[PDB]
């Protein structure tokens, strides 16, 4: 009934192509004969030309269909086109196709990472064990993932871990380094042997990613060092262990690629370069040299928390075959019109003429609801080509990265909804448009009508309503985040909401340059719009009141769309009901958000004109916002375990996610309610007493601290020299700080060596640390969660006293707090000029010393 002939040299990938073509033929009637009436010839060439990689031709000639694969991936993707054409038409006549993928690497990532740190381990550190990661040892579950990967014609799988080597390689010189028992090493060995075998037959490259500088805890416990400390120098020993470990990994897993992050535990770009050129690359060559390999297989290097151009500039004489990675829209998905300074980084990395991989990273602003908008994804990949000059793709899970393999969805009696079931369209869209981006958009709505229809057992025409829900709801998180968001970072969980404070005083919640300038069409923040209204300047670009208008029409339409289609389902009906609850969530969130912003404008108008009417107007709008948030909670309280999957104190917006708190809509309603109580109390006091609450400014009393590493003390007051190497003393100093006992360091010595403070305290203290506001690189940069997970370990992420210190012929400084228990402490501050102004047991009150900001009405 149907012959399937396989021609030439076997190879695992030709076999697999045949295995898959057989399955689908039988799976639809049709009897078969395999070999070397109606025939399909699978032909495979040897073709070196880097031009025809992953390419296939399909022609037909009477009763005989021919698939030419220019290489192993090519024949696989040839057989995929037959199968898809079969899946979409009745028939077994085949439309001729001559085709190759546009993007040369197309791939996705699984974090061997957890929602929370692990006792005795720092951020990103999770040994490969069945205790932490049962799912990693499940072969049934790997074949399901890999088949989804091949079906979407993705050719790369990236495993993300802080320090994977201690789980996978033994070193004679460091045999105590090992982070797993003997039985767990054997299973790691079996599971990588099986992963790479099974990925290979499917044309999938397996890529192990690691951060730096991180060592094993046993390695650390023995030598007396930490597993990781961002600002600690490179040492021969840590270097020797990392080098031998990579040499080992290469020898043992010759077909597994490496994705290097030169972060987040390396303090300067120079140390970033020393590490890659003197430790990693020498290590990769040790392995190649043992394997007797003349060639240089590609090594992948991220832009994250390094100077991408500096590091490739430095490395290419040592190793030709570098590929680069950079985030698409930072740690979120905001636009298909990215631009500005982040575009240029992409574009310089891209203008090497190698591979440059767009990382759709973390999707903080999508967590945790269903998101898979064909149109948004198509337009995005097109921007990757035209703006960013990317020619490859790496994609995170749509949501719940940190909790693989499960979505955050709450099912009856503790059943966990799985991520490969829920987010199929996500993987299928990125995969589709990575293969070919320019596809007739109307032709595309038919294909997606049938994809959503097949899955729910609905006709395509009725299923078009499912596509609208996805494309209408899909614009909401991106628009709100680029236009009102504090950060593209997972330091923010957009879909829990924002306080009025964060709408009327965004700069107080720290907004790094490059976010608003890159992750959307230009346009005004709410404070800029309102400042423009009161000063009668014209408005330029994308405006906040337009967006909230767009965003509630997105909500209304997505709801009207899914509500038509939801009871038609012959299949996955329970899932379709969770999609409908999701769209009602996005609608109530949109309306909550709309009314809140509207109220914020009204409080900003009070800021500029001091009309009381303005504040009165805000109350009804805050009530209505709260109504819609109360409606959100009913929908979420029985359908979601949480929103954010990073459930640590690295989550700062809308508030701390310390110890896993403040990770549900229910918890947030408690704080949003309090918000309005305070507001209506503050209004009432204005209307009786005509007084507001403002900071009372009192000196911080000096803690009873002893210093263990013989620092020089200085009193902090106008004139004190906190730098020994400049003649300039202090010429401005916040009243809070004067009196305190701080330290004198050599700024030159701080560039080369940093700043170790070693002290004991008999009750809890805050150390006050001055970071100078100056792009000159001689200055230590302030802590920054976006680049550095440990930047809130002492509660130092955001500053307490801004514009609080000036030294003559240096700069202005913000004061940051480093909070410590009673105990004995060592801490290395970033290389560069910086101040240490002393220690207080006292409560610290946030103040902009320059100044009364519009957001005391909420406190
Ligand atoms: O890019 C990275 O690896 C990191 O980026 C940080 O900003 C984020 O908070 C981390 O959880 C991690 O995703
Ligand atoms: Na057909
Ligand atoms: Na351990
Ligand atoms: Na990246
Ligand atoms: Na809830
Ligand atoms: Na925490
Ligand atoms: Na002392
Ligand atoms: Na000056
Ligand atoms: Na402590």
């Amino acid at each position: 009934e149907v012959n399937v002939v396989m021609t030439g040299d076997m190879t695992t990938r030709l076999a697999f192509a045949g295995e898959q073509l057989k399955q689908a033929l039988v799976e639809k009637g049709y009897e078969v004969n395999q070999t070397t009436k109606r025939s399909i010839y699978l032909n495979l060439l040897n073709d070196t030309t880097k031009k025809n990689k992953e390419r296939f031709d399909i022609s037909t000639k009477g009763k005989n269909t021919y698939v030419t694969g220019y290489d192993g991936n090519g024949i696989i993707y040839g057989c995929r086109e037959l199968i898809d054409q079969l899946d979409q038409s009745g028939t077994m006549d085949f439309k001729p196709v001559s085709d190759a993928p546009e993007m040369v690497l197309r791939g996705a990532c699984i974090g061997l990472q957890k929602t929370t740190y692990l006792p005795g381990h720092a951020v990103y550190e999770y040994p490969y064990t069945p205790e932490s990661f049962p799912w990693f040892y499940d072969k049934e579950r790997w074949i399901k993932y890999l088949d989804m990967m091949v079906e979407n014609r993705m050719n790369s799988l990236y495993l993300w871990n802080g320090h994977p080597f201690a789980s996978l390689v033994k070193l004679k010189d460091y045999p105590f380094a090992l982070e797993v028992d003997e039985e767990t090493f054997k299973k790691n060995e079996e599971m990588f042997s099986f992963l790479t075998t099974e990925a290979e037959k499917r044309g999938i490259f397996v890529i192990q990613m690691f951060y730096n500088i991180i060592v094993s805890k046993p390695f650390a416990d023995h030598y007396g060092i930490k597993t990781q400390d961002r600002n600690r120098p490179i040492t021969p020993l840590i270097s020797d262990y990392t080098r031998k470990s990579v040499a080992a990994f290469i020898e043992k897993y010759p077909n597994v690629g490496l994705l290097v992050c030169l972060g987040e535990a390396i303090g300067t770009y120079e140390e970033d370069v020393e590490w890659f050129t003197k430790t990693i690359i020498p290590g990769i060559k040790d392995g190649l040299k043992v394997l007797g390999r003349t060639d240089e297989p590609p090594v992948l290097v991220r832009a994250h928390d390094t100077d991408c151009k500096m590091v490739i500039d430095a490395a290419l004489p040592l190793y030709k075959n570098l590929y680069t990675m950079h985030k698409y829209n930072g740690s979120s998905l905001t636009t298909y019109e990215p631009r500005g300074p982040w575009a240029k980084i992409h574009k310089d990395l891209s203008s090497l003429g190698s591979v440059h991989i767009s990382n759709v990273h973390i999707l903080a602003n999508l967590e945790p609801w269903r998101w898979s908008s064909p149109d948004f994804i198509q337009k995005s990949v097109k921007a990757m080509h035209s703006v960013h000059g990317a020619n490859a793709l790496h994609i995170y899970p749509q949501a719940n990265y940190w909790d693989w393999p499960y979505t955050a969805d709450k099912l009856a009696n503790g059943e966990r909804e799985e991520q490969v079931y829920r987010d199929w369209a996500w993987y299928k869209a990125w995969g589709r448009y990575a293969w070919k981006a320019d596809r007739n958009r109307l032709e595309e709505i038919k294909y997606w009508d049938k994809q959503f229809g097949d899955f729910y057992g609905i006709p395509a025409e009725m299923a078009d309503n499912i596509r609208i829900a996805y494309e209408e709801s899909g614009e909401i998180a991106p628009k709100l985040l680029r236009r009102f968001g504090i950060t593209e970072g997972n330091r923010q969980t957009l879909l829990l909401g924002m306080f009025m404070s964060q709408f009327v005083n965004p700069y107080k919640y720290t907004i790094h340059y490059g976010f608003y300038e890159s992750c959307g069409p230009g346009g005004e923040k709410l404070i800029e719009y309102v400042e423009k209204e009161w000063k009668k300047q014209p408005h330029v670009g994308e405006l906040p009141l337009d967006i909230i208008n767009q965003v509630i029409e997105h909500g209304d339409k997505a709801v009207a769309a899914i509500d038509k289609v939801v009871s038609s389902a012959k299949k996955n009906s329970d899932e379709l009901r969770r999609l409908q609850n999701d769209m009602h969530c996005y609608r109530e969130y949109a309306y909550a958000f709309y009314y809140k912003v509207k109220a914020a404008q009204h409080v900003l108008n009070y800021h500029w004109g001091k009309n009381m009417d303005e504040l009165d107007k805000a109350v009804p709008l805050m009530e209505e916002s709260l109504k819609h948030y109360t409606k959100l909670v009913d929908l979420t309280k029985d359908t979601y375990l949480f929103a954010n999957s990073m459930q640590t104190a690295q989550r700062r917006i809308p508030i701390g996610g310390d110890d896993g708190n403040n990770k549900t809509w229910s918890e947030m309603l408690v704080h949003y309610k309090a918000e309005l109580y305070n507001f209506k109390e503050n209004i009432e006091m204005l209307k009786d007493k005509k007084v507001r609450k403002c900071v009372e400014v009192t000196p911080l009393k000096e803690a009873d601290v002893k210093i263990l590493n013989n620092l020089t003390k200085v009193k902090i007051e106008k004139g004190a020299k906190i730098f020994s190497n400049i003649d300039g003393g202090i010429d401005a100093i916040a009243k809070e700080i004067t009196g305190l006992t701080g330290f004198v360091f050599n700024g030159e010595k701080q560039r080369d060596d940093a700043t170790t403070i070693e002290f004991e305290c008999s009750s809890p203290v805050t150390m006050l640390v001055a970071y100078f506001k100056d792009d000159h690189r001689k200055f230590a940069k302030a802590p920054r969660l976006e680049s550095d997970a440990s930047a809130n370990d002492y509660g130092q992420a955001e500053p307490v006293l801004t514009n609080a210190l000036h030294v003559k012929g240096v700069a202005l400084a913000d004061i940051y707090p480093y909070k410590f228990k009673a105990g004995r402490h060592t801490l290395i501050l970033p290389k560069g000029y910086c101040g240490v102004l002393g220690f207080t047991e006292d409560k610290i009150k946030e103040r902009d010393v320059a100044l009364d900001a519009p957001d005391w009405l909420f406190y």
